This record gives structure tokens, sequence and C-alpha cells, in this order.
């Protein structure tokens, strides 16, 4: 039914102030400096991306919108790209991980409090 796959460790640089959208929002950017990616799942480095969250107030309470962006080397060498949108994680990887593009996968994704570090445990649903 539910099977972990890996934890990531990322890295966020010197942040954007953030920006005014029309209707209320804030976008605010945070750019990827680095991280690892560790489990029985997938194993990989992380090179670089980005963080975009929107942050929206509806009916008295901030939402966050995460759109994140990264990408890097798994442990086997081979290039990925992972686009986060629980939310769900598209993992797009070939060589030994390449079979995680045909999982449904979520992120519980958290930030230190003073917003350098965000780590995400992931888990693939067997629907
Ligand atoms: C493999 C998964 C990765 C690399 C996830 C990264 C998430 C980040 C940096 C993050 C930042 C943020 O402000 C909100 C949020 O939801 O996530």
């Amino acid at each position: 039914h539910m099977t972990y796959l890996f934890s990531a460790t990322v890295n966020l640089g010197g942040a954007l102030a953030p920006i005014p959208l029309l209707g209320g929002g804030t976008r605010v950017v945070e750019p990827i400096t680095g991280g690892t990616i560790y489990g029985p799942g997938f194993n990989a480095t992380i090179e670089g991306g980005l963080a975009a969250p929107i942050l929206i107030k509806e009916n008295g309470t901030t939402s966050q919108l995460p759109w994140v962006y990264a990408y890097g080397h798994a442990s086997d060498g081979s290039p990925f790209y992972i686009e986060e949108d629980n939310t769900r994680l598209i993992i797009q990887v070939g060589g030994k991980y390449a079979d995680l593009q045909k999982m449904y996968v979520l992120g519980q994704p958290s930030v230190n409090e003073e917003r350098t570090v965000a780590t995400v445990e992931c888990w693939s649903h067997h629907h």
C-alpha cells in the first residue's frame, strides 16, 4: 500500500524578498545550492534548482503552495530532475532508479526556522 523511498536534505541559499502578487499573495524565491537524497529507493546528489512557494491567505489562514524544481545526479551517475507541486513529487531519472517515473510519489517537506535547510520524506502510494 505505501513504501518509503527516500529522504532529502536540501541546502537553501539567500532567498529573495517576497514578491507581491495581484490579489494579495506573495511569491518567495529560494535558490537551492545543494543537498543529498538518501534511502532504499533513491540516492542522489542535488546540484541546483529553486523553490518558489506561493503564500496566499484564504479565510484568515495562510496556505503555502509549494513549487520546487531541482536537479542533480543519482548515485549511478544518471542526471535527474524533480518537480514538486502532502505534495506530489515527479522524479525523472534513467539508469538504476528509472522505475521512479512509474510511481506516484508524495513528500512531506519541512524547513528549519532560519530557512537554510529543507528536509522531506518521500514515499510511493500504490494508489
Ligand atoms: C526531492 C525533494 C526536494 C528536493 C524538495 C525540496 C523542497 C523545498 C526546497 C521546499 C521549500 C519550501 O519553502 C517549501 C517546500 O515545500 O519545499
